[PDB]
RNA sequence: AAAAA
């Protein structure tokens, strides 16, 4: 009777899998009776979280899971938005069920935004935003696809592979005059059901009429009445549809039952485009398309009257060739049956943004960024002065090498009650390897941001106000989506990270590093509680002084490692717990606190 | 509560 039921009794009663879930405060929680398979979810704890159930619906497609996440072995920093996404799409796929967030995904979002243009503007209206408005997944799902598409023929060895999967060859005849028309061809990546005027088909009816007109309309309305005649002849791999409908039209589609066709067969004859139930419904005098249903997203009103949204989506598993279903809330999934994804029985349930998918194209494997052969030129590039030493090509990091980080944040938005903000300003990464490079940094980088900053932490983070473009420390100064490539690159190698308090800093950094990977010093030193200060071991585990003044991260990733060295020590030697309950017992005598 | 910042 948890949450997991996905399925009430009763039409009316939204079940516990779809009502509104509790945000994560960052302390300790468990996912475990939310999510139970390998398909992770999105937090909520973002501007706009809308954007996950859309996110989710294009992550389970293979043709476009496979190119975004191709373009990751290439360096591709203009292109903002599609490697976010890849980065965004990798690590969804890496967690195999852990927490995952797109806050580096909507901070690019987010800035990109602040610049036709009246579609971006509306991008921003619900983003700082009942929580959902009318049309408005539908619009970002044409600006999403918009900006994927503009910004995948700017990467190298320029793709238009979003192009050949969503590609809508459009006809728009504008008649003028008799005998004498204008037309216009332009690429469109998804359809738009707008407000039908009339349903004139009581035939014995399913989605597939309201596609066909979409596909071949004729509007006699424009401004001077003129009669304009739209029409595609093209069908893409991917179908993308947007459902604007009114409540009206939204009442009466609740009693066709099947009304949301899981798969129909059709091809172009005529100017216009048939779609059938069945192939027996329509020999294909040519060539023809069989089309099954890649996934939705559908808004829920609840009883108490607020609004969100969610995501179907099926998935192949060759091995029983069958086909999974899954609901995806927020950080909720179920497997769920094919009988209950398709309802639209429910008064709660609208379907929002359906997306159709070749049948021999959708059981194409995911296929990972390992599968091919990356591009480590930045850690070996260069993208006050810093005392750092690059890297060489005879310190290739293998699966294994020992690296000490460190990041520092400043602050950006205050709680806003009734946490919203934080933003990332510089990392070191030392060298952890023994030898005549030891515990000696290769990249000092300083995050730049052009966001208006609440406080930088000069005191907990050694950035003073110079961190921005024009004007800085004249340090090295850097993107955030390249120094997220070296740290993505470290952790796809399979380096081993050590350092003071990881999993808060991957967190923000919006990165998922496994366990292997990850050797943090407050864990080892951790009594039942009280998680020891930096400053505080390093004096009484150490004859340093650290932590006098205002902090600096090379400091910091230095005694980390060197405590991890410390921690191997009485690791050896059978002494660990007799330093672990000493430090513990005279803590208590200094208040944890010495000068 | 503490680390982290």
């Amino acid at each position: 009777s948890d949450i997991q039921t996905y399925t009430s009794i009763n039409k009316y009663e939204v079940p516990p899998a779809y009502s509104r879930l509790p945000l994560t405060s960052t302390d300790n929680f468990d996912f475990t009776p939310f999510n139970n398979t390998e398909y992770s979810g999105l937090d909520p704890d973002v501007d706009n979280h809308y954007t996950n159930a859309i996110i989710q619906l294009y992550r389970f497609i293979p043709e476009m899971f496979n190119f975004v996440v191709g373009c990751l072995k290439d360096e591709n920093f203009e292109t903002t938005l599609l490697t976010d996404l890849g980065y965004l799409f990798d690590m969804m796929e890496r967690s195999h069920g852990k927490i995952c967030s797109s806050s580096n995904f909507q901070a690019s979002l987010k800035s990109l935004t602040d610049k036709p243009q009246e579609h971006l503007e509306e991008y921003l209206e619900s983003l700082c935003i009942e929580s959902i408005k009318r049309n408005m997944p539908q619009k970002f799902n044409r600006f999403l696809l918009s900006q994927l598409i503009k910004e995948e023929a700017q990467t190298v060895n320029h793709n238009i592979t979003l192009n050949q999967c969503f590609g809508l060859e459009t006809e728009i005849r504008t008649e003028c005059s008799c005998d004498h028309y204008d037309t216009t061809v332009k690429l469109l990546p998804s359809l738009s059901i707008s407000g039908i005027n009339k349903t004139v088909i009581k035939q014995l009816q399913n989605i597939l009429p309201y596609i066909e007109y979409a596909m071949k309309n004729v509007t006699q309305k424009n401004s001077e009445t003129i009669t304009q005649e739209c029409t595609v002849k093209n069908l893409p791999s991917v179908l993308s549809l947007e459902l604007s409908l009114l409540d009206t039209e939204f009442s009466n589609i609740r009693s066709s039952k099947n009304w949301l066709t899981s798969e129909f067969y059709g091809s172009i004859i005529k100017n216009k485009a048939v779609l059938r139930s069945t192939a027996s419904e329509l020999k294909g005098t040519s060539h023809i398309f069989k089309y099954e249903l890649n996934g939705y997203v559908a808004k829920i009103t609840d009883n108490n009257n607020e609004t969100r949204l969610v995501t179907y989506v099926k998935k192949y598993n060759p091995k029983e060739n069958c086909f999974k279903w899954l609901m995806f809330n927020d950080y909720l999934v179920v497997e769920i049956t094919e009988e209950e994804a398709l309802k639209m029985t429910y008064p709660w349930k609208t379907p929002e943004i359906i997306i159709y998918c070749d049948a021999e194209e959708l059981r194409k494997p995911f296929f990972s960024v390992d599968t091919y052969s990356i591009n480590y030129d930045i850690l070996f590039r260069d993208y006050a002065r810093r005392e750092y030493k690059l890297l060489t090509h005879d310190e290739a990091p293998k699966s294994g090498t020992l690296v000490a980080i460190d990041a520092a944040f400043v602050s950006l938005q205050s709680e806003l009650c009734e946490p919203k903000r934080t933003a990332l300003a510089r990392i070191s990464i030392i060298r952890g390897e023994e030898g005549e490079l030891y515990g000696v940094p290769f990249v000092d980088d300083y995050v730049v941001n052009t966001n208006h900053i609440e406080d930088y932490l000069t005191r907990y983070s050694g950035i003073l106000p110079g961190d921005l473009d024009p004007e800085k420390s004249t340090k090295r100064l850097v993107r955030r989506n390249v120094v997220y490539r070296k740290v993505w690159l470290l952790m796809q190698l399979g380096c081993v990270f050590v350092g003071h308090g990881l999993n808060n800093d991957f967190k923000h950094i919006n990165i998922n590093v496994p366990r292997n990977q990850i050797r943090d010093t407050a864990i080892y030193f951790l009594q039942g509680k009280r998680y020891l200060s930096l400053r505080y071991l390093a004096y009484v585990l150490l004859g340093m002084n650290i932590q006098e003044g205002n902090h600096d991260s090379i400091e910091d990733a230095h005694t980390a490692l060197i405590l991890y060295k410390k921690y191997l020590h009485l690791k050896e030697k059978a002494i660990f717990e007799k330093v672990l309950n000493s430090v513990y017992e005279e803590g208590r005598a200094h208040n944890f606190k010495v000068p």
